[PDB]
């Protein structure tokens, strides 16, 4: 396999994410032979540790992924550390020095990746100092990996983007969204464009509606502190759901290059309808989970640290509309919520029923293409066939495929994939500025109605798939949620 | 369920087919409540039996399908018999009498079905006498069920048709072909017309080639006496294969009525290309099985009662061409043979690979829709998806569906279905004159080249899928057999 020559700096190197997810992911790239001799990893945080102590931290982090002791040690030898406060400009001179020493020791010409595994408030600060204090390489590339979230409204995101653009171009920004790094999400484009029978049918003349579900069975848990201010709207819709929808609604690209894929996705995003107060009440539904059918399934307001006057949404369902010729009249239904009937991330594409008359009692129903992303990768195609009756009649049958154990074994973790894509300079599995800003504009419009309490807050029994208003939404267009639980 | 009022006469009533297949099939229709009070079954043959003895014959025939003794006896009470020689005109007066007595006893107004379970040489004779001797009902319908074969060449079939048309119209003729009475064969039209994504793709712009396989693992066995003069050509191709192809190549009908289905099938049959000597050598392959990989798999010439100078075909493979806009440039490959790798009756529809460039090492292959009819009903769709690799690449995955045990339990035997369809007057699962005559014209053209030895006779190892010439045939158009064994 070909060698990747790169120098990666991990801000928040002693963090939980760094030791649980980042280091093991990088180790994997080394095991596969992508990282060989010309690469270095510089960790940093305020904690005063020397190179040996940091190496031991990394050693303990990759412990459970070690087979060959020699292999582990050869990898660990590529790490170095430097204590540093991100708010102290002068202190950046010390980190600059460590970076240059590492590049010398391992002979790396530029090719720097900066990973921000720190609190969101530091994002803009760090980027500006990388530029002003001279940490950016003058050779090769310079890429920034920004952890979530990327803003909390269009305004803040716009501000962050502005600060980031001081030192980087948008094509150098890699916003983390682990859902886009999921293997099955990447199968959408393959199924669509790789098969003419689907490619030709991916439009208003064959599709009736598209449904995206991101259900969870757990509740707010110990995360009340954050969740109460975010809700399903900011925690699941704005980011994960919107980006999955981007893959589904995109135009057919000129080629499969990241640049062309983004242009095709943006054509869709730019045609998305932004709702006013009236439209929000008509096309969206917000809810909060009530009691379950036992006692441990307590209502959201009775959860720990939840203000008894919280009107936070633990569920969102809504209809999206694209003003593009291929999607004219095709609603895109989305829904995500806590304490629902099942944990599942799926896409259901409902095809219009055919008008051929068999003269049978039961006529042709709608065919459905389902792509289950979580918990296990699956693809199902519900088609119309002949029923086993004496008289000719139709029925639906399901053609299915499931990921094999061998498949599961070879599938890279989402973080490995994302770091690897960044080293490659491949932006196809990453949201760009345009897609993110539009996602924010769309969501802000809804938020405004919610914080101003200009829309009802619904309730639903824990364990159900949501309030009846969710079904009322689809019924208005003669549609129904495919996944019932 | 609604009651069927009918009087059925079984010529060859004491025959093997009558007691093994016919009577139990009719009994089933009674168990389901289709046959109630107004129906009678008149059996006939030369053997001198009285009504009691025939009833006992029927009793022993349905023995293994009895649960309720009372039910069995109520059914048996509807049977009567009359000794009769089909070559003796005068003797028909005696059968006429028995038929009219049965109609009185059970109050049946016309609605007569005559089943010919006798030797083929009697077919024309029986029909002519039914007319001249007055056995046809003057009220209701009169339908004739002709067992196989329907001729041995276009000439003989044309002669038989002429004799049959003395007393019946073609719409009253029901030619038996148990393959058309198979549940899965009837699922073709449902899959195609019931699903717009397939309906719209069932033409030259999406399909590369269609393949029909009717393989068997057994050899000529004890059937040398008949087989040696027929071959795979007359035994499997002319009848079974041609009619399955009819379902596949038909135009889209105006409605799903038997009349419209036949008109749509005939549009295809009429556009079928009849081959000359040159084309036969170029588009067809005849072979005979050689030795296997043990000793019990002896060559065809070493089979019992096989003339050491036999050039009989135990395998046929060929390309069919339809001169219709929807099939322009689309070859239909067919193959059937003995001592092949596996017993299987299937249809494989190869879709043209897409031209979208992923920039991957492995580009999009051809999608395949497979319909397995025998031994177990199955439907598979091979599609292009993303491979589980670090770099984006494509692979094919299989979406499958299999008939459930409950399905198998409810599926009517082919004979039950055929008799039931005849009582209903439904000709959709039956070949009409036009389809049969064209099938004969097509086959005769090939036969002529074979009996005149103007084409090579190939050889193949028992257990293989046929001679290499079979593969050479598809390779000429850049195609390959999907089912490898
Ligand atoms: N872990 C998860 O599962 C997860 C999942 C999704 C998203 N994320 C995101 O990843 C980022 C951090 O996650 P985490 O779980 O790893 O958090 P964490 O345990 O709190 O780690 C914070 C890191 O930042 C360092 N730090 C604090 N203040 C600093 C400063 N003033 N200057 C320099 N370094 C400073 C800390 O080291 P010192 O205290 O020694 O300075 C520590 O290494 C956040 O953006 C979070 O949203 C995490
Ligand atoms: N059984 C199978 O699996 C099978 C499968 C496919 C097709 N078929 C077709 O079904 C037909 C017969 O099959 P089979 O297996 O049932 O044969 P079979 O046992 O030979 O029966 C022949 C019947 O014809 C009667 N018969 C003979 N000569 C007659 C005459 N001169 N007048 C009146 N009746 C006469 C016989 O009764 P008498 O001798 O007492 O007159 C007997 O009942 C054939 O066309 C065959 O091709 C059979």
């Amino acid at each position: 396999v070909s060698e990747i020559k790169t120098l990666v700096t991990f801000f928040g190197g002693t963090g939980d994410l760094a030791k649980r997810k980042l280091y093991p992911s990088v180790f994997n790239l080394y095991k596969k032979g992508y990282l060989q001799k010309h690469f270095a990893i510089v960790g940093t945080a305020r904690q005063a540790l020397n190179d040996d102590e940091f190496k031991q931290l990394v050693r303990d982090s990759i412990k459970d992924f070690t087979d060959d002791q020699a292999q582990a040690e050869a990898f660990i030898e590529h790490f170095s550390y430097r204590a540093h406060d991100v708010t102290d400009a002068a202190s950046y001179a010390v980190l600059k020095e460590a970076i240059e020493e590492a590049a010398d020791k391992f002979d790396i010409d530029g090719n720097r990746i900066f990973y921000m595994s720190v609190a969101p408030r530091f994002f803009g600060t760090i980027a500006k100092y990388l530029k002003s204090e001279g940490l950016l390489a003058d050779t090769g590339y310079n890429r920034l990996m920004i952890e979530k979230p990327f803003g909390t409204s269009y305004d803040t995101a716009a501000e962050l983007q502005n600060d980031l653009e001081n030192a980087f171009d948008d094509n150098q920004l890699f916003r983390i969204d682990h859902y886009l790094g999921k293997e099955m999400v990447q199968n959408i484009a393959a199924l669509r464009f790789g098969n003419p029978i689907f490619d030709a049918a991916w439009n208003k003349d064959y599709i009736k509606n598209v449904q995206v579900t991101l259900s969870e069975v757990l509740g707010v848990e110990e995360r009340a502190g954050y969740y109460d201010t975010a809700g399903a709207l900011l925690d699941m819709i704005q980011n994960h759901t919107m980006q999955i929808v981007g893959w589904l609604a995109m135009e057919k690209p000129e080629s499969f290059t990241d640049k062309d894929i983004r242009a095709a996705k943006n054509a869709a995003f730019n045609a998305l309808k932004i709702y006013d107060e009236a439209e929000v009440n008509k096309y969206f539904v917000r809810a909060q989970y009530g009691a379950g059918d036992s006692a441990d399934f307590k209502p959201y307001l009775e959860e720990l640290d939840v203000p008894a006057d919280s009107k936070n949404n633990t569920f969102i369902a809504g209809e999206l509309q694209f003003d593009l010729p291929r999607w004219e009249g095709v609603p895109f239904y989305v829904r995500s919520g806590k304490r629902l009937a099942a944990k599942q991330t799926r896409v259901d594409i409902v095809f219009k029923a055919g008008t051929f008359n068999f003269g049978s009692e039961q006529e042709a129903c709608e065919a459905v293409l389902s792509i289950i992303i979580d918990p296990k990768g699956a693809i199902e195609l519900k088609l119309n066939a002949k029923s086993v009756e004496d008289a000719f009649n139709t029925r639906t049958i399901d053609l299915g495929w499931t990921v094999s154990d061998e498949d599961k074994k070879n599938t890279p973790e989402p973080y490995e994939r994302m770091i690897h894509d960044t080293m490659n300079g491949d932006g196809s599995n990453f949201a760009d500025w345009n897609g993110v800003s539009i996602a924010w504009k769309f969501v802000d419009a809804i938020s405004a109605v919610y914080t101003a309490d200009k829309a009802p807050l619904e309730t639903y029994k824990s364990g159900s798939m949501g309030p009846e208003a969710s079904d009322k939404l689809l019924a208005a267009n003669g549609d129904a949620w495919v996944f019932k639980g």
